[PDB]
């Protein structure tokens, strides 16, 4: 059950969010958002600089001052203002989904069932972490006392991508303030709003003044400001390998401050010969065409035994044929336009190569419509692992089906990429599914699913997908800092 | 590759050990060991009864004492001790395998190659453990510093059974000192020898005095005295239900001490119609007549789907029918005697009781040899769950074979036994084995395997096979005491 | 800021809570509940037995059964039932603050800020554990995939004393339910109002009937047959060590299930003669007089430094001689009644025995009131070792002030006792502080502070005044199992 | 009781380690690795470049595969294999302590009591670490079973400098190994020798071809092409932090390996005015003195009290005019060279700055000895947060004495730095050490004792003086990988 939906939701913040107050960027200057399913803009938003980064981080390290609220404020208590503050959400849910649709493209469904759901469970998960993540006490030799105390790791630059966008905001807010650090957020410029309705909730819920500082702008101007910066403790990075790159260089030529990069993957669905046929291809098509295609772990190589490869292949191409492109704010539309122009045109692009190269064009392949950047749903049959669209992350509705016959040949396949950000088995065999999923080189191997994350579980990439990882117990190592403390004593004793 | 045996080793220890030292009983009190493979006594061996504990207990206590040399040793030399003594076992394996199986009864082939690779890869495990079992240092509310001290629990009283003397003793030891804990180890009184000789090793490899005590002995005597005693902080049990009850409740009319139990069972086999026929009848061979039957988690109910059943019992039956029975040093020798003659008659008890209740023997059934307490492997086919050979434990080489049809069906017939140390399930299914592994309320599942224990790895039972486990980190926690340490500060900052 | 009390709260809940609804007991038995500051009966309670105990028993096991709702909820959801009988409690707060008062005895300013900050923190921490208590994936040896589940114990029996209705009731359910099990609680016959109308909540939050079941009555009737029960599978109790050994022998003689206690004390504040004068005075008075002396962790040793003693034995007494005894109602009430008149008499007996043997009786010594059960603010001098006042819990407004020199002796003459649960230390030295407590044999030993309690830190006694912890992540082992499960795979790897 | 040395060692290995053998530099080419007690040439060594570090890599990669020895051998394996290679260091422990000190110039006496007693509890401890480290099963929503598998990275290029040699390369290779993964070593081309030797030793141990490969060689060759190497997965450094910007921009400039690094520090050693005297001034010259000031945590910035001031500086000069520099290999030596010209004259040229800057020169301030690089144990007296001497790392015999008034003042005057290495606080008083234990922004807090390093305590710094930490539990993080398996399941249960 899923409330109608304002399809012309309000925009009540479009500037930069800095010591619980919103300001122009110093410039003055402005850069529009548009609505991808119309191509028309949205409202016009502060264009942050290095200027404005500057205040950001002044405001943000002002706050983690020793003897400062946040700083002195137990820990208990920050669990208290994320669990607030994922009731706000939840209070604004209706609205939020819209907006993020609105900005974003993805379906209005999706993003209320989904998006929304996902944000609720990721705060309120780290919520609980908040009093939980314990030092410990060490046995060394010798009389002394020693112990560790994991304090926060500082001033904290986030810079997040498009595809997700109240969701990667909660994905960084979540472990970062839950270990008592302070941020500075540079949000992506084609889908800003969204986070700075959240920043107007983080306000109500509590949160200290510099503790969430939000800088909408560009990537060369705001985002190199963060990674460059003299005062920035630690960057977290997702986005492309080619920015992950600058981030690193950038961290290295500056401060040396402390870098985690998610980056994006070409992840293989393997479907084996014994696999559960219908929920295969459902799966497959889920694994692929989900969010349009804008999915970092999207199964984007969809390796299938030849057994059953004609089969598969006929029943995916009849669910991407079925599969309704639309005004996302329909309740029937399945799949919303692509985010901007440049991702458009650049997946117009990649279709095209496929072609030219001799994939087997099954369906789809053109423009979906007039208006909008909507694509149609596009399959391409016997992709062999040397082609274009076999290598490189299309980000888009646009499936590669390709076909094999041993299980020690998939897994060769299936690991010969320069990717390692997922990969799943589709097998009703214990044995299959035990041997594939150690030898497969990723973060995270789905069996007989795909796309099923958790707060509680880890996702992390392997190669260059990235490093480190989020969500789970694990996020929260990224964000603190381990200080041992070694106290002489009198006499040591077990 | 196993050395030939010493058939007829000298024996070295057979008195008490109290502070690295041998002594006599107070008493002067002698009791006769037996072979169980000839039924004629081996030696005399001190009878330790409750003036001989409270000896120990106290040269414990002292050995305990703040300032002590074990008590301020560093943990990680307790580990250097522990590697020590698996090196000094590891010297002398060749006689304690043999010294083993001829106290025992159990395969010499099977002592060298099984039992005493176990006690040097559990003590190498535990050696390790000494000092990494970590404190915390915990985020309280207020202006407060709190941590916690993993600190030993103290005189720690064990009481161990017969059916693994050496590697019992390890499993007892290798956690305990590992934690620094001290011990007063009773040992059985049908099995003393190995674990005294060990005790030489003990003092050999550098431990004080006091920190492990040994006392020979029987249960109501020796034993009681542990299980009563005003001093003993902890006592760990292994062996039967009717005197974990006995312990339970004299821990609870005498001091409050801790109590840990480990009991019998009677484990749930499963095997699937889709499993490796030939694998699941070896291994159901193995789960069952393994030590002369003699294991707390023995597959002592084999539940075998009927479109299989037929097949899997003749098979069964062949495989029984061709077990060595024999002189346990011969190399040939499958399975030795039964441990004493009280064990003999219980289960020929079991095997008239089995064929009285309309169980449908196959094969075996009777003594296997003039000489010794030697039985023949039994099977027993058709077996219903309302049978008492298919509810209590019969610790012999008898085999229960019970036909099931559904998934839904065996799980409640497993499930419906008050006992829960292991179960395991063959089959090649994913679904199947993970449906398995969840429902079986156990303490182990073994999936397409049986008896596959590794230091690393946790055992211990659900519902009346025992409380608590041994093996593992898990198997640290019941050997340690948790203080809690609460220091006011000027001002907490995170 | 405290909201004026209901000084007459309406009582909604007085009988048997089985599968969320409410009901008399089998035999239509009540027994009265009285207002220990006048003596008068407050209403009845239904007076559950061993039947009652049988049906909210089967109830529980029902709601435990594998795919029940509780059994299939997601660990989270757990997480936000606990959240939400937290809020569910605070929306109640001044309510039940004053109906704990009217049942308890204790100051409804205590009731509101202390008792139910505690309740609503207890509960709100162990949400957040819901989903964070993992099991462990194990390299063993050899081509197996090892690893643990931590699955729920089942049914858990809950006693509880009246010293702290709620917060007992909450520390209990809180680990409980976060880990998944399903709870009979036995509640003091003295105060069984407040978490009779919790049950009130629970039923409002979400709760599936049958996963908390609570018994009024009385201990030898209600609280035996949880201890004796079949199909209990663990005991928590709180209470006299007296009780605590018919609960340990009343498991062992039943079925053998999991045992954990939390006993008495008779703990031991240090003042050294570097102390804080004022501090250590006021953090004194409070460690003894708190809660009318009705708290299990009482420094009821008060050890000053002879240097110092003159002056802290006045200034104690003049602190002693102002506390306001009276109406618990009454905003300037420091100390309300004892909880009863079994308590009152008890304590009245303590104060005779210590001016029999010796003690210096100070100030008080008597009845404080001619209605209800108050006791004058009592402080004894001179107090040697061998003082019965010494050694036995008092559990009321009796204070012990004790002389040492050296802090070799204050150490031994603190750890010369039977009780173990917690200790303080008062001094300014670095050293002097971590020889204390590392020396002091107590579960918890506080420094330049006391009854310092974080939901964050465990709390357990050593030797005779309980074993296992409560709070903390600690709390959380005594209420899970742990499944081994180890599959056989093709070929193993790092 | 130090075995007497050989003061001329022979030299066994001097070539580039790989696959278990020794090979020349391809291009042939040698460089000589000098004694810096006589300025002579030991040796010549293999010079390893970029076409060398290719065919480790090759050899790591190819040991790495899955199915070798080294990834399907048992964890418990790998830790025998560190243990017997830790026996094998301890058989040549005098041999390699006279190599050490040959090719270093630290005393003889210090290279066998300090240096290798920590290589073998380092290597020790590590091995324990090796089947312990344990993933999770992880409670995630819905109908799924969810685990993670820790993964060795893979191959590590590791970089070490020449302080330590022995204990450098062991704190490396422990942690590696223990989890599984190839290493790639490049030692320092001012002290190879030793590491060489051991290498020996890994071979000896039996430990795979390929596992550890070592090339000895200049920094801007072999260590940049490992830095910038497309198939070395992650690069750990140790160094200056000049270099350590340089590994991390090779890192994003080539595969995005991930990188750890370890830099230099001017770690503040406070002594309050109500410490300990004798044991402060002794402390305060271990802790700048010790390895000839070739300490990354050298306690370069002794604060001083003003009321103690006068008394400390004077003991400080007394103590630093008695302290013996001479012949390493002589047991009255307490000082011997610095590790090379370069050094030599970068420390001379540091004193020189001092005296030009107006720091008071109270003793030393030149060359000690005609031959070698001899430095005069230097102390200067009232320096000022603003000078050079005061700001950058020295790595030499060369005292900063500074004067402070306050515990507020002094918390400022520490934490105004680039660096946050390592810090020390020496005081009697509890509320001041636990005050500055917290304020300190550094990544070790000692508190009255320096230096003091356990295998079970971790050491990493903040700031730029590295990320990431090496020893203890938290070393191991950086050489795993985490992999996610989350399988749909019929019907998920606790
Ligand atoms: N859990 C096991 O691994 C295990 C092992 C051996 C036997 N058992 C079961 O126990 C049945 C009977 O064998 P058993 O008589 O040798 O077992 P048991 O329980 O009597 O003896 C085991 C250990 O406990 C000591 N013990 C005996 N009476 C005691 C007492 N009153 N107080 C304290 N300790 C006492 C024994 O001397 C021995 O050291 C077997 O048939 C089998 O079913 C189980
Ligand atoms: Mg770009
Ligand atoms: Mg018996
Ligand atoms: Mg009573
Ligand atoms: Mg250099
Ligand atoms: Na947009
Ligand atoms: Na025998
Ligand atoms: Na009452
Ligand atoms: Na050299």
């Amino acid at each position: 059950a899923v409330p109608a939906p304002n399809q012309q939701p309000e925009v009540f913040c479009n500037q930069i969010f800095i010591n619980n107050e919103w300001h122009d960027a110093v410039s003055r200057k402005t850069f529009p958002t548009v609505n991808p399913s119309t191509g028309e803009v949205i409202c016009q938003v502060a264009e942050g600089d290095k200027e404005d980064v500057d205040k950001a981080v002044k405001a943000a390290r002002a706050a983690f001052q020793l003897g400062s609220p946040w700083r002195r404020m137990d820990a208990s208590h920050r669990g208290r203002l994320l669990n607030r503050l994922a009731d706000l959400i939840e209070r604004d849910r209706t609205y939020l989904a819209a907006l993020e649709t609105l900005d974003n493209g993805k379906p209005y469904v999706i993003s209320y069932l989904v998006d929304l759901d996902m944000v609720l469970k990721c705060l309120r998960y780290y919520a609980g972490w908040a009093d939980k993540y314990h030092g410990k006490t060490i046995p060394i030799d010798g009389d002394f006392f020693s112990y560790t105390r994991h304090e926060p790791v500082g001033v904290c630059g986030q810079i997040i991508p498009w595809n997700f966008p109240l969701l990667m905001q909660a994905w960084k807010l979540g472990p970062a303030l839950a270990t008592g650090n302070v941020v500075v957020m540079k949000v992506a410029e084609q889908t800003p709003l969204t986070a700075l309705y959240v920043a107007n909730l983080i306000k109500e819920a509590g949160f200290p003044p510099g503790v969430v500082n939000i800088v909408p702008g560009f990537g060369p101007t705001a985002g190199a400001a963060i990674a460059s910066h003299e005062d920035v403790d630690k960057v977290a990075f997702t986005g492309s390998t080619e920015i992950g790159r600058v981030i690193q260089v950038a961290a290295g030529s500056s401060n040396l401050k402390r870098v985690t990069l998610e980056l994006g993957g070409k992840s293989p669905n393997i479907i084996m010969s014994d696999a559960d046929m219908d929920w295969a291809v459902e799966q497959a098509h889920f694994a692929l065409f989900f969010n349009q295609g804008q999915c970092c772990c999207a199964g984007s190589r969809t390796f299938v035994q030849e057994d059953i490869y004609d089969e598969f292949v006929e029943r995916s191409v009849a669910r991407a044929k079925s599969r309704v492109v639309g005004n996302p704010f329909d309740s029937k539309t399945e799949q919303g336009p692509q985010v901007d122009e440049t991702q458009f045109k650049k997946i117009l692009g990649y279709i095209n190569t496929g072609k030219q190269e001799g994939a087997k064009l099954l369906c789809g392949g053109g423009i979906a419509a007039d208006r909008g950047y909507f694509i149609q749903p596009t399959v391409f049959g016997d992709v062999q692992d040397g082609m274009t669209i076999a290598k490189e992350e299309i980000f888009g509705p646009v499936m590669q089906i390709l076909k094999f016959k041993t299980i020690e040949e998939v897994v060769g396949r299936a690991n010969n990429s320069t990717y390692g950000l997922a990969a799943a088995v589709f097998t009703k065999d214990l044995d299959k599914a035990n041997y594939l999923s150690q030898a497969l080189q990723a973060g995270t191997v789905w069996v007989n699913c795909y796309d099923v994350f958790g707060a509680q579980s880890p996702f992390g990439g392997y190669k260059m997908s990235g490093s480190g990882q989020e969500l789970g117990e694990y996020g929260l190592q990224a964000y603190t800092e381990v200080k041992t403390v070694t106290v002489k004593v009198p006499q040591k004793n077990s």
